[PDB]
């Protein structure tokens, strides 16, 4: 499912994003626009084998099982595959053990590089929610 901004920030928000760990909504929905661009079934590969999934790319490497990344451990007790249901329960919950672990939203690199300190209210600007 490739969703809109606003569509986004009212589902993020329904599932208890806005203002998780401190984070406002707008940095979830600035987050998920460089991460997937809105697209729930966004996949990349990572040079050393491991694989982001979904709106928010989360990692095989800690974070869900996809049989195929060495090593690696599912810390959100889910396969990858979840990540990309147009649902995004199982993204936003993920999610939020992945902010909670100590560094904040800088796990996610791109928030890190093209959000955070930005104006990410624009992000939600205007939204019915
Ligand atoms: O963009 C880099 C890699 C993309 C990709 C997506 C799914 C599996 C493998 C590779
Ligand atoms: O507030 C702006 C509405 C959409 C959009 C465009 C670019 C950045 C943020 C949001
Ligand atoms: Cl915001
Ligand atoms: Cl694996
Ligand atoms: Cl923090
Ligand atoms: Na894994």
């Amino acid at each position: 499912k490739v969703f809109g901004r606003c569509e986004l920030a009212a589902a993020m928000k329904r599932h208890g994003l806005d203002n998780y760990r401190g984070y406002s909504l707008g940095n979830w929905v600035c987050a998920a626009k460089f991460e997937s661009n809105f697209n729930t079934q966004a996949t990349n590969r990572n040079t050393d084998g491991s694989t982001d999934y979904g709106i928010l790319q989360i990692n095989s490497r800690w974070w869900c099982n996809d049989g195929r990344t060495p090593g690696s451990r599912n810390l959100c007790n889910i396969p990858c595959s979840a990540l990309l249901s147009s649902d995004i329960t199982a993204s936003v919950n993920c999610a939020k053990k992945i902010v909670s672990d100590g560094n904040g939203m800088n796990a996610w690199v791109a928030w890190r590089n093209r959000c955070k300190g930005t104006d990410v209210q624009a992000w939600i600007r205007g939204c019915r929610l």
